[PDB]
């Protein structure tokens, strides 16, 4: 049947080392109410690219709320081609190609997650890892203009702050 592979919304031949890391909130893209009651419930948030004992990513995502740090483990696969990883939780049943669209450590990240769940339905969400921790307003016009040539509106873009409110390592 069909070959492997599937570059839904991933990058290059890029290396996947240089995908990892310890990123840090910065912003994202979707459409949704509830992308707005996140937003007033902001908080430290801290996600850790890590290889999967199962061939896949295992991704470590932190989070503040009322003092309060918890941390949150999603092991994913991968989606027929390294650089893109599909989480697909049992418990539930959702599936999510999650892929790399762009890459840039030094200053942000550019993911991709989809959703798909019955006959058709198809949810687009961007993820913006900053690993930066000094913003830059050109950069803010950059990522504005970027999402607004996708016919996105901040009506459909939310905001994530980094804040070192808690933290431990070696």
């Amino acid at each position: 049947g069909s070959a492997p592979e599937a570059q839904v919304s991933v990058q290059p031949n890029f290396q996947q080392d240089k995908f990892l890391g310890r990123w840090f909130s910065a912003g994202l893209a979707s459409n949704s109410s509830w992308l707005r009651e996140k937003k007033a419930a902001l908080s430290m948030a801290k996600s850790v690219v890590a290889p999967a004992t199962d061939g896949g990513l295992n991704l470590t995502s932190t989070f503040l709320r009322k003092n309060q740090c918890e941390t949150r483990t999603m092991l994913l696969q991968p989606a027929g081609s390294l650089g893109s990883y599909s989480y697909r939780s049992p418990h539930w049943g959702s599936t999510y190609s999650v892929s790399v669209v762009e890459t840039d450590y030094d200053q942000y990240a550019l993911l991709y997650s989809q959703g798909s769940k019955g006959p058709g339905e198809d949810f687009r969400m961007a993820t913006l890892y900053s690993r930066t921790q000094t913003p830059r307003a050109e950069l803010k016009e950059k990522f504005t203009a970027f999402a607004k040539a996708q016919g996105f509106t901040e009506d459909t873009i939310v905001f994530l702050p980094q804040t070192d409110k808690c933290m431990t390592e070696q």
